DNA sequence: AGGTAGTCACAGCTGATTGCGCTGAGGATTAGACGTGCGATAT
């Protein structure tokens, strides 16, 4: 299902607020569904940072 | 000795990724009292 969000003005200045906020539980559930497991997500972020280091070098 | 498989000079495409434009809030940047001066005027 689509994930809803709340457009809440930032507690800081009125410079550019109106930030979107999502429920943490829904985001975690969606991430687990997409990636299968938390270990897969950890491996994905590790290989992403490794690729970032490879690209910068 | 013959055939072909990479390989490099470009070019194209794709999928991402991350990177700056979108404004807005908390901190450093000359006309009345007071005198004079002068001229018309009390003793």
């Amino acid at each position: 299902p689509p994930l809803k969000f709340i457009v809440k003005k930032n507690p800081h200045h009125s410079q550019w607020g109106d930030m979107k906020l999502y429920l943490k539980l829904q985001i975690v559930k969606r991430s687990l569904e997409v990636w299968g497991s938390q270990e897969a997500l950890e491996e994905a972020k590790e290989v992403r940072q490794e690729n970032r280091e490879k690209m910068k070098q």
